[PDB]
DNA sequence: CTGGGGTCCT
DNA sequence: AGGACCC
């Protein structure tokens, strides 16, 4: 029942990638941007006071030298993920990608046939690769106990092979599930790793300030849980599952409650090829429909692009707006003749429409202005 | 001065 | 179509 999760978290992933593409930025304070977001920043200017997801001009005004890239086009470290993640499925073939940058591997059975190969003289032989969590003494007669350290290895060999054949580094965590796997990967960073041994879970969770720390705790969970007075783990962990379940619903009660405790029986999904693919385009002001059919041409011969370079073809397009003050959207089905013609003119059709669904959202007689206007292509077979 | 992507559930 | 969550 008891398994080897590996969690591995790229370090400052779009930075990285810049980085390795002109190693003039190595050395330099570094923040990638996108409009006024620098979204990431490398560890040369994260000594400095820069944060991740600081705008630009509290991230100048911390550090006036910090070297700026952009990186509005995803283009290279969509790539340099999906090598990522191809690596990891050589050593597993179930791997979950979490972001561009995040990957689960399911380590169990890697580890039994590891441990059944070793011989009784050597299963005192084991050893851990890194960190132990909170300096936890090893057990070599816990069974747990010599998996995990099986897990910290394989987990050493992954991160040795990313650098090896990708050039990238970045932070392991091995634990009992996905959960407490991502929560310990980034204990030591950067270019590190932790394992987590069971009699420190609790020790784990309760390191925690909020729970919004909590992956699957996101901001509306967080507010509703402040306003019923819950803010540690330990608050979440004793407070009733029957007024739990009234404010948030049986599931995301009884969710996050086991989650609140480290218990989390997810399993590690196979990702395999995307489910969709996007591209948006923000801006200060779009209102003319000439203008607006401009930005849906641009992002649609990228998406294009990408669509045919995958081999399978979409049979569902959605654009999606925003309104200067949320976001909504417009779907249909893609015409079996275009989907047939993929990759021909299918630019003007499709180009057609996407504007017949802009004008459902949008009145062209009346005046507007837009600050967001996305093209995504979904329903892949 | 709040990007540009993704997943699954309702 | 929207909403919640993830990076
Ligand atoms: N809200 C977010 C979060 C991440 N990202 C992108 C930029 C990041 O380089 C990349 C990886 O996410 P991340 O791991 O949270 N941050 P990053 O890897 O840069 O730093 P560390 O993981 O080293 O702390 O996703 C984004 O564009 N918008
Ligand atoms: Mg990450
Ligand atoms: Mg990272
Ligand atoms: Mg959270």
């Amino acid at each position: 029942s008891s398994r080897v999760i590996v969690h591995v978290d790229l370090d400052c992933f779009y930075a990285q990638v810049e980085m390795i593409s002109n190693p003039e930025l190595k050395d330099k304070p570094l923040g990638v941007q996108q409009k006024y977001l620098v979204v990431t920043c490398n560890y040369e200017a994260r000594k400095l006071g820069v944060k991740k997801l600081m705008n630009v001009r509290d991230a100048k005004e911390k550090c006036p030298q910090l070297v700026l890239v952009n990186g509005e086009d995803l283009t290279r470290y969509r790539e340099m993920s999906y090598k990522v993640t191809e690596l990891l499925e050589e050593f597993s073939p179930v791997v979950e990608r979490l972001g561009f940058d995040e990957n689960f591997v399911d380590l169990t059975e890697m580890v039994e046939k590891r441990l059944q190969q070793l011989q009784s003289d050597e299963l005192s032989a084991v050893t851990v690769s890194g960190h132990v969590y909170n300096n936890q003494s090893i057990n070599l007669l816990d069974v747990l106990h010599i998996r995990l350290l099986v897990g910290s290895q394989i987990a050493a060999e992954m991160r040795e092979a990313m650098y090896n054949q990708l050039g990238l580094t970045g932070c392991a965590g091995v634990a009992s599930n996905k959960l407490l796997a991502k929560l310990v990967s980034g204990v030591f960073k950067p270019n590190q790793q932790t394992v987590l041994l069971p009699e420190s879970c609790q020790h784990l969770i309760h390191s925690l300030n909020h729970i919004k720390e909590i992956p699957g705790i996101g901001y509306k969970t967080a507010k509703c849980l402040e306003a019923l007075g819950i803010n540690s783990v330990r608050d979440l962990q004793t407070f009733s599952p029957k007024i739990l379940e009234k404010e948030l619903g049986i599931s995301v009660a009884q969710r996050i409650q086991k989650l609140s405790f480290g218990e989390d029986n997810s399993p590690v999904i196979l990702s395999g090829p995307p489910q969709s693919f996007s591209e948006e385009d923000s801006f200060k002001k779009c209102s003319s429909e000439v203008e607006a059919k401009n930005k849906i041409e641009e992002l649609l011969a990228s998406l294009l692009n990408r669509v045919c370079q995958d081999g399978r073809k979409p049979h569902t397009v959605r654009l999606i707006i925003r309104r200067y003050s949320g976001r909504e959207s417009r779907q249909c089905p893609i015409p079996s003749h275009v989907i047939q013609k993929l990759g021909y003119d299918v630019m003007t059709p499709m180009v057609d429409i996407l504007m017949k669904l802009f004008r459902n959202m949008v009145n062209v007689k009346m005046p507007f202005h837009l600050t967001l206007l996305s093209v995504c292509f979904c329903n892949l077979k």
